């Protein structure tokens, strides 16, 4: 009678959860597999390429906020996966420099239309605290799986085949996922965004996401030359250095979901612990001389970003549910802005800072920026009262 429709609605919930998580996995695969291929095909500006992706993702998101607010979620998710498919097909036969440039900018456009609406859709069909925390935890777990084990197993199959075959196969996989979303999904006025910068705790979560995401923006185009300069830097362990930093991320997301379920007041405290672990994991970086201490420092850094993201995105959706209209367009767009600011300031400025100032000084300044934004989360003792 009723339980038939309830189990059908549970299937329709879990199915779009698995589909959007696989879409996010392929998205982060496509972000992290392209970066060792563009310097092979040359013939600062490479930083102009990557920061152009991030700056186009920055410029679309306030303009795109009302598009997810004023309309539904299935249409921008379909637009996002379609633009991402077109970008991957453009990367399949990207020959000149302008081809790579336009393809990377369209990948940023697909980011702005896909990732924000996907994290909104996962946080829309769970209007309750432990299930929303579990769903966002599994979403960030697949995002971390992509961004932290996909580039080695993409580069391995890049070595002995080329690039024309596997990018077309992976774009066909992404279009297969988009057609499955079309086959099963079957396709109020919200709160504006120009007031949300004057909304203070939204701004606190935005600054915390930016300071959380700043080490992976200022270390991924940076640590590679620091392998050759100081470290022994074997190729198996230079290419696969980010592979062991996956299991602490899943351990951190399980700890954060478990401490968010058993405790409704310890989101922000373990989030400040996450910022503290990010700051300490940035400060350890000069002291490492051999390989495995650097590995465990990167593992601590990914543990910290897992804690911070899983403790603050349900807090962000909770704050939208408390104070404003229950829509999820512009506020995860503020979250994506908080990603794009760090990933825009990263690749251009990091190499010039290291070549001018030094790498130990940059790492200490980054750790001090983390640990001095750590007393900004003192204010979040007044959220669970609401
Ligand atoms: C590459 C990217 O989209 O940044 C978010 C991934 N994360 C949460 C692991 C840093």
């Amino acid at each position: 009678a009723e339980e038939e429709k309830r189990k059908a609605e549970e299937e329709k919930r879990k199915l779009v959860l698995v589909i959007v998580c696989v879409a996010l996995l392929l998205d982060n695969m496509l972000y992290m597999v392209i970066v060792p291929i563009v310097p092979d095909y040359i013939a600062v500006k490479i930083g102009v390429l990557f920061a152009s992706k991030a700056i186009l993702q920055l410029l679309v998101n306030p303009l795109s906020g009302p598009f997810i607010d004023r309309m539904s979620y299935d249409v921008p998710l379909l637009i996002g996966l379609g633009v991402m498919f077109a970008s991957t097909v453009l990367f399949a036969f990207a020959e000149d420099y302008a081809t790579l440039f336009a393809a990377r900018s369209l990948q940023g456009l697909g980011s702005a239309f896909a990732d924000t609406s996907g994290i909104a859709m996962i946080a829309d069909k769970y209007p309750e605290e432990p299930e929303r925390s579990r769903a966002l935890g599994v979403a960030l777990a697949f995002i971390s799986f992509g961004s932290l084990v996909a580039p080695p197993f993409g580069g391995i199959l890049y070595e002995f085949a080329g690039k024309r075959v596997p990018f077309l196969v992976l774009a066909a996989v992404s279009l297969f996922d988009a057609l499955l979303l079309l086959a099963v999904a079957k396709p109020p006025v919200g709160t504006p965004i120009h007031r949300l910068m004057l909304d203070p705790y939204i701004a606190v979560v935005a600054g915390a996401l930016t300071t959380c995401n700043i080490p992976l923006a200022f270390l991924e185009p940076t640590i590679a030359t620091w392998m050759k300069h100081t470290m022994a830097a074997s190729e198996w362990e230079m290419g696969m250095a980010w592979l062991p930093a996956f299991v602490p991320h899943v351990l951190g997301v399980y700890l954060t979901v478990r401490l968010a379920a058993r405790y409704p007041h310890l989101q922000w405290l373990y989030g400040a612990l996450g910022l503290a672990v990010i700051g300490a994991s940035s400060c350890i970086v000069p002291a490492c001389r051999s390989f495995a201490p650097l590995v465990v420092s990167l593992c601590g850094l990914c543990f910290g970003i897992a804690l911070v993201d899983t403790a603050l995105l349900p807090t962000l959706a909770f704050l939208v549910d408390v104070r404003h209209v229950s829509v999820y367009g512009s506020v995860y767009a503020i979250a994506d802005i908080s990603y794009s600011v760090a990933y825009a300031l990263g690749p251009i400025v990091a190499g010039h800072i290291v070549h001018s100032l030094g790498f130990e000084q940059l790492s200490l300044g980054m750790g001090l920026a983390n640990l001095l934004y750590a007393p900004v989360l003192l204010l979040l003792r007044n959220v669970g009262l609401l």
